[PDB]
């Protein structure tokens, strides 16, 4: 487990497919890195992280349209605190 500190200028911004369920009790994750973006752009973030924070939020309590809403709405430093707890 670690944070994700990633650079936003001129791009998009994110590039990693990210999947969870506060519903199911499920944590979000990780499920599909990308390359050529932030995600790749770190060199840190692998299929199998469990999304629990992101810019100093708590994820442990938003459905996965909260992860990607959350995800999405940030711009600047995105600090992608993330938990290694796959398999």
């Amino acid at each position: 487990r670690r944070r994700v500190t990633v650079r936003k200028a001129d791009a998009g911004g994110l590039g990693i497919s990210i999947k969870g369920g506060r519903e199911n009790k499920m944590p979000i994750l990780i499920s599909k890195i990308f390359k050529g973006l932030a995600a790749d752009q770190t060199e840190a973030l692998f299929v199998g992280d469990a999304i629990l924070s992101v810019n100093g939020e708590d994820l442990s309590s938003a459905t996965h349209d909260e992860a990607v809403q959350a995800l999405k709405k940030t711009g600047k430093e995105v600090v992608l605190e993330v938990k290694y707890m796959k398999e």
